[PDB]
C-alpha cells in the first residue's frame, strides 16, 4: 500500500519485477512563500539492462527517469550516472488559495529478476528563492540539474545574472525561463525556451522585468555530459575514480544584481559627447586667439565608395544577427563582453557603439582643420602671395581629406561590428585602420617626393590584398605553423625590399629587380662608404626599421597569435610610428626645427598611442574559441559604470590617430623658407 | 493486482485518488524482426487541475505523460489535447538473443476526488519499418507524434527522405535520429540530436550510410502546436470544432529513395565541362578557317579589387554557415532546393556550384577573343595600316576586358552564394550582373561618343549605390507600399532624365538642370518639328524606352515583388536589351549593315535570353519566408538527374551574357569605311 514518508529521510529498498515501492509525501505550502521539493535517487546496482525506474506524480504533473542515467556522447561514448536528482516544479501559494495542501507520490520499480537496490531522499529546498545582490553557492551535475526562483523587486526593472565557477569544466548551460511549469532542466530541452548561455567559468545574462509575466523567472543550471560545445573533449573533467562511479560535479556561484539606471546612460552619453566636443572648443578658441597675433573632390569619392563596398555586407549581417537569434534566446551568437554590455532598444551593447563616437567627431574635426588650411592656401595663391608659390613644400591636401574620412568610416565600421561581434565579422573591428595607416605612410612619402601619384586603384588594391591576406590567414591558417613561416617570409622580404626601394633610394617603383638593388645598396661597404660613412643617417634608420620588422615577424613566428587581424594592425601601427619617428629624426639631423604645435602633437601622439595600446591588449572577448571560452574573459565596466577596456581602446585610438594626423599635417610648418630643400 | 491485458483492445476505466489502474502487456519479439508498440490514451474528462497521469514501464525505460496534454503557445495561449499516443522505443531482437520476451506495464492514475474517465489502447505497429522506394501514408498530431525505422540496404550508400503533405498546416518537424533509445519525439527535444527540417508540405533530408552505426535510423514526425515557425499564426489550421475537442491532424506521406550514384556525378561534370569547351573548340576552329580566307592593364585592377571587397565577406560567411550548423543538424539555415541538392565533400549542393562553371569558362573565352582583337589591332597600328588609324570607329578594348572579368567574377560570386543561400547572402546570386549590365550599357555609349571617360570611381560608385538601394529595399521595404511608390518615382524620373540626357542629346553630364532640358526636348512640338518630324527616329525610341521603363515600374508597383534583387536584375536586363535593340535599329536606319557574325550573335542573344529568363522565373527556393515555406517550392532535378531549373538559369545566363558581349564587340565591324560617320 501507500507509504507515508518523511522529508530528509533516506529510504533504502529493493525492487524486482514483482515488488514496486510507493512513497507518499504530504506537505503544506503557505501563501507568499514558495516551497520546492527535490528528489534524489541513487542506485548501487549496476546492470544497465535492468535500471531502476523512478516516477514522481504530483497533482498537475508527472516526472520519470532511470537510475543509472545514461548519456550518449560524440563518437559513440556512453556515460552512466548512479545519482540522479531533480527539483519538482512548484505551484506557489497565493492569497487566492491560502495554505495549499500538496501530495506527492514516488514510485520505484524495476524489471530485474532479482531486484535492484536503491536509495531515495526527498527534501524541501531551504534556499529555492534567490535574493538580490546576495551570492549563492551550490553544486550541479549532469544527472543533478538545479534551478532557482527570482522575483523582481518592485523598483528594479532589469537585472544581470552573473554565474561564476573556478574551473572551466564541466561545460554547463545557464538558462532563464518563466515560472510556468514544466521547467526544461534536461540536456535535451534547456535550449527550447527562455534565454541561455553556455558557460565554462563565467556567464552573465541581462533581463528586463517587462519580458516576464508575474515579475518572476527560473534560473536553470544544466551540466553537460561532455565538453565539446565549450572547446574541450569527450571527458576532460577529471574529478572521480573511473570504477563504476561517475560524477561531473560543478561548483557554481550565482548573483542577481540590479542593472544601472538610465541616469548612467545619460551621464555616459554626455561624457562621450563632451570630451570630444572639447576638442572642437579648444581648437577653434586657440586658433582664433592665434589669429589675433577642386582637385580634391574625387579623393572624397575614392574612400566613401571603398567604404560602401566594405561597409554594406557587415550592416546587412548584424541587423540579421542582432535579431535572427535575439528572439531565439541563444546568446552564443554574438561575442559581447557580457559583463559590460548595456542594452538600448534593439542594441544589446549600446556602450560599444557609443564609444565609437570619437572616431566620427575627431575625423570631422580634422576635416574642418584641413578644409581651413586648404581654403587659406588656395586664397594665398589667388593673391599670388610669394610665400605660397616659391616658399615651403608644395601642398596637396587631397590625402588629409582621405585621412579624416577614413577615421569617420572606421568609427562607423567598428560600431557596425560591435552591433554583433562574431567570427564572420571580425575584420571590421580594426581592418580600416590598415587603410588609415596606409594613407598616412603614403603621405609621409609624398611630402618630399610630391610628383609621384597613382591614386586610382593601386593605392587601394593594396588594401584589398591586405584584407585578403588577413581574412584567409585567420580562416585557413589559424595557428598552422606552415602558414606562419610563409607569412613571416613574406613580411621580412616585403619589409626589406620596399624599405630599401622607397625609403632608401626614394623611388616608388615595383619591379622584380628590387632584390638586385637591395644587393646593390649595402654589399658595397667595399664600394661606397667605410664603417664611418658620409650619409649614414638614412642607412642606420633603414637597418633599424628592418630590425624592428624582423623582430616583429619573429615574435609572430614563435608566439603565433590566433587573432591575426590584431597582429596585422600591430604591423601597420608599428611601421607608421617607426617611419614617422625616422622622418622626425631626419628633420632634426638637418637644420630644420620642430615648431611648438607639431612638437605638442608628437608628444600627444606618443602618449595616446601608449595608452591606447595598453587598453588594446585587454582581451575581454574572443571569436577564436567557443562562446563560453570568450565569456571566460569578460570584465566589469572600468569607467563610469558604462565603459570597459575595449571602449577606452576606441576612445584612445581615435585620439591617437587624430594627433598623428595633426603631426603629419603640421610637421613641415617650419619651412617658411624659399625652396632650397633636398 | 496486475491486469494481463490484450493488444488492440480498448480498456475503459475510471481513476481517482484512491484507485490506480495497472495493465500488463506481454509479447515476444523474434530475431531479424522489429516490433514497435504504440500506446493511445484519451480522456473524456476535462478538468485540467486533475489530469490523468499515464506511466509506461518497460525493462530498460520509463515514459510518462498527462492526458489532456497541455501546450503553451506564444502570447500566452494554451491548448489541450484529449488524445495522446506514443510509440515505445523498441529493442530489436537479434541472433545474439533469440526470441526476446518483453513485458510492459501501463499505469493510469489521477488525484481527482471523483475519478477521471479514460480509454487505453495498446497496439503493435504493423508497418514500423519503412521500405526503400515504397511510399507510406500516415497521420500525426501534436499530441500523437510518429516515428518509423529504416535500415539501409546492403548496396545503397545514401538515401533521401522525401515527406509530402497536401496542406501547409499544421507546421511540422521531420527529424532523423539514430536507433539507440530514447527517441526524442516531443516538441521540446526533437531538435536536440540528429538532423531535422521544419516542414509545411515538403521535406527532403539527404543521409549518408556512414553517418549511422548499424545502418539504421529513426524518422520522427512531430507536429507543432502552433504555426509561427512555419510562417503562420497561433492557430491557422482549422480542422475541428472549438468545443472541448482539439486535433491538428496532419496527413503525411514518406518515401525513402536511394540517391544518385557517382556515375551521375561524373557524367554531369563531364557534360558541364564539355558543353562550354565546345565553345572554345568552335571559336578557334572557325577563326582559323576564316584566317585561311598597355593602357588597359588598370582596367583589370579595377574590377578585381571591386570583386575582392565584394567577394570576401560572402566567402567568410558561407564557410561558417556550411559548417557552423552542418554539425548541428539544423537544415533550416541554408535555403537549398533540397529535392535537387547533391553533396560532394563538405558542399551540400555541389550541382549549384558546378552549374556556375559556364560563367568562368565563357568569361575566359571572351577575354581570349578580346585579347586577340587587341593584339591584331595594336599590331595594325605598328605597321601603320591605314585601315587602323583613319578607318572605322576608334577602338578601346579596355571595357570588354572588364566585361569578361566581371562574367568570371559573377560565376565565382554565385558559386560562393550557393554554398549556403540565405537572407544575409541573397544579393550575391545576381548583383554582379548589375555591374556587367552597366559595363555593357556604358560600352554602348562610348562606341560613338569615345572621348568621354571617367573610369576611376564614378563608374563603380554607381554599382555601390545600386547595391545599397537593393539591399536596403529588401531589408527595410519588404512590401511596404510607401517604399514601392518612392522607388517607382525614382525609377521613372531617372529613366526619363538620363534617357533624355545621354541617349538623346548625347551628353554624359549630370547636373540638376537635366529636368529643364527634358522640358526643352519635346515641349517643342510648336518649336522644333511637326507630327511628321525630321530626326524622329531618336525621339520614337526615346519615347518607347520611357514607356517600357514606366510599364516596368508600374508592374513593380502593383505586384510588389518581395524579391527586389531579381526585380533590379530585371530592370538592368530589360534596359540593356532595349538599348541594344535601339542601337541596332539606328544602325539599320542608316546605310549601315549587320555583318553575318554580329547577326548570328544577335539571334543567339535573343534566343538565349528568352530561354534563360524562362528558367529564371522557376522559383525553387526562397529567402523571403521561412525554411518550410521555401521547401514548399522545391523540385526534382530537370536535367541529367543532377541539375534543376536554377542550374539551367546559371548555364543559360552565362551563354546569354557571352553572346551579348559578342554583339557589343562585333556589331560595328561593317565600318571598314573611312571615318565620315555621325
Ligand atoms: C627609434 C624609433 C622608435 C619608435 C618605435 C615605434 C614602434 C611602435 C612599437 C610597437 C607598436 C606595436 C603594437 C603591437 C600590436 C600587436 C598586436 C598583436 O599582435 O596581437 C597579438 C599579440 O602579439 C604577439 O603575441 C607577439 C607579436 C607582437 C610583436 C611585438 C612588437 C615588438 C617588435 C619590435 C620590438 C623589438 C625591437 C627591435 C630591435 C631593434 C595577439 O595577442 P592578443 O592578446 O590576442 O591581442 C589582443 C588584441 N585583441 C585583444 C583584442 C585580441
Ligand atoms: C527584343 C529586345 C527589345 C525589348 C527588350 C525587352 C526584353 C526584356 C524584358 C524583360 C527582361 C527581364 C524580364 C523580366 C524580369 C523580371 C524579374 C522579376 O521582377 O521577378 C519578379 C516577378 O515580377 C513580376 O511579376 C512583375 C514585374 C515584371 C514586369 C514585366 C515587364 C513588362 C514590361 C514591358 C511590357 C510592356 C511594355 C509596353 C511597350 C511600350 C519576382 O517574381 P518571381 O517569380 O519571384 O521571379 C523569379 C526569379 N527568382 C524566381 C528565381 C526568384
Ligand atoms: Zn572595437
Ligand atoms: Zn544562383
Amino acid at each position: 500500500a501507500a507509504r507515508g514518508a518523511d522529508f530528509d529521510h533516506v529510504y533504502s529498498g529493493v525492487v524486482n519485477l514483482s515488488t514496486e515501492n510507493i512513497y507518499s509525501f504530504n506537505y503544506t505550502s503557505q501563501p507568499d512563500q514558495v516551497t520546492a521539493v527535490r528528489v534524489y535517487v541513487n542506485s548501487s546496482s549496476e546492470n544497465l539492462n535492468y535500471p531502476v525506474l523512478v516516477v514522481v506524480r504530483q497533482q498537475k504533473e508527472v516526472l520519470s527517469w532511470q537510475v543509472p542515467l545514461l548519456f550518449q556522447g560524440l563518437y559513440q561514448r556512453s556515460y552512466n550516472y548512479q545519482e540522479v536528482s531533480r527539483t519538482l516544479c512548484p505551484s506557489e501559494a497565493t492569497n487566492e488559495t491560502g495554505p495549499l495542501q500538496q501530495l506527492i507520490f514516488v514510485d520505484v520499480a524495476s524489471m530485474a529478476p532479482l531486484g535492484a537496490q536503491y536509495k531515495l531522499l526527498v527534501t524541501k529546498l531551504k534556499h529555492f528563492q534567490l535574493r538580490t545582490n546576495v551570492a549563492f553557492h551550490f553544486t550541479a551535475s549532469p544527472s543533478q540539474p538545479q534551478y532557482f526562483l527570482y522575483k523582481f523587486p518592485k523598483d528594479v526593472d532589469s537585472v544581470i545574472i552573473k554565474v561564476v565557477s573556478e574551473m572551466a569544466y564541466p561545460c554547463s548551460v545557464v538558462s532563464v525561463q518563466n515560472i510556468m511549469c514544466p521547467v526544461y532542466d534536461l540536456d535535451h530541452n534547456v535550449e527550447f525556451n527562455g534565454v541561455y548561455q553556455s558557460m565554462t567559468k563565467k556567464a552573465a545574462i541581462t533581463l528586463q522585468k517587462k519580458d516576464f509575466p508575474g515579475e518572476q523567472f527560473f534560473v536553470v543550471f544544466v551540466i553537460k555530459p561532455e565538453d565539446y560545445a565549450c572547446g574541450g573533449s569527450f571527458f576532460i573533467q577529471e574529478k572521480e575514480n573511473q570504477t563504476w562511479n561517475l560524477q561531473r560535479k560543478k561548483n557554481l556561484e550565482v548573483t542577481i544584481v540590479p542593472s544601472i539606471k538610465e541616469s548612467v546612460y545619460v551621464k555616459s552619453s554626455l561624457f562621450s559627447v563632451f570630451i570630444f566636443l572639447s576638442f572642437y572648443l579648444g581648437c577653434l578658441l586657440v586658433g582664433f586667439v592665434h589669429y589675433l597675433r577642386k582637385k580634391y573632390k574625387i579623393y572624397f569619392w575614392n574612400i566613401i565608395t571603398i567604404a560602401v563596398f566594405y561597409a554594406l555586407p557587415v550592416i546587412q549581417l548584424v541587423i540579421t544577427y542582432q535579431t535572427v537569434v535575439n528572439v531565439t534566446g541563444n546568446q552564443d551568437i554574438c561575442y559581447y563582453n557580457f559583463l559590460c554590455a548595456h542594452p538600448l532598444g534593439v542594441l544589446s551593447a549600446f556602450n560599444n557603439i557609443l564609444s565609437n563616437l570619437g572616431h566620427v567627431l575627431l575625423g570631422f574635426l580634422f576635416l574642418l582643420i584641413v578644409l581651413r588650411r586648404d581654403i587659406l592656401h588656395r586664397r594665398a595663391l589667388e593673391a599670388k602671395d610669394i610665400f605660397a608659390v616659391e616658399y615651403g613644400i608644395p601642398k596637396h591636401f587631397g590625402l588629409f581629406y582621405a585621412m579624416g574620412i577614413a577615421l569617420m568610416m572606421q568609427g562607423v565600421l567598428s560600431a557596425c561590428y560591435h552591433v554583433c561581434p562574431n567570427y564572420s565579422n571580425f575584420q571590421f573591428d580594426t581592418s580600416f585602420m590598415y587603410m588609415i595607416a596606409g594613407l598616412c605612410m603614403l603621405k609621409l612619402y609624398q611630402t618630399r617626393h610630391p610628383d609621384i601619384n597613382a591614386s586610382a586603384y593601386s593605392a587601394y588594391a593594396s588594401f584589398a590584398v591586405v584584407i585578403m591576406v588577413t581574412v584567409l590567414g585567420v580562416v585557413f591558417g589559424k595557428n598552422d605553423v606552415w602558414f606562419w613561416v610563409i607569412f613571416s617570409a613574406i613580411h621580412v622580404l616585403a619589409s626589406l625590399a620596399l624599405s630599401t626601394q622607397i625609403y632608401y633610394m626614394g623611388r616608388f617603383k615595383i619591379d622584380l629587380g628590387i632584390f638586385r638593388r637591395a644587393a646593390m645598396v649595402f654589399y658595397t661597404d667595399c664600394i661606397q662608404q667605410c664603417s664611418r660613412p658620409l650619409y649614414m643617417d638614412r642607412m642606420v634608420l633603414l637597418v633599424v626599421g628592418n630590425l624592428v620588422n624582423w623582430s616583429f615577424a619573429l615574435f609572430g613566428l614563435i608566439y603565433r597569435p590566433r587573432d591575426f587581424a590584431s597582429y596585422m594592425l600591430g604591423i601597420f601601427i608599428c611601421n607608421l610610428l617607426l617611419y614617422l619617428a625616422f622622418y622626425i629624426i631626419m628633420k632634426l639631423r638637418s637644420s630644420e626645427k620642430v615648431l611648438p604645435v607639431p612638437l605638442f602633437c608628437i608628444v600627444a601622439t606618443a602618449v595616446m598611442w601608449a595608452a591606447a595600446l595598453y587598453f588594446f591588449f585587454q582581451n575581454l572577448s574572443s571569436w577564436e574559441g567557443t562562446p563560453a571560452e570568450s565569456r571566460e574573459k569578460n570584465r566589469e565596466c572600468i569607467l563610469l559604470d558604462f565603459f570597459d577596456d575595449h571602449d577606452i581602446w576606441h576612445f584612445l585610438s581615435a585620439t591617437a590617430l587624430f594627433f598623428s594626423f595633426l603631426v603629419l599635417l603640421t610637421l613641415d610648418d617650419d619651412l617658411d623658407v624659399v625652396r632650397r630643400d633636398q
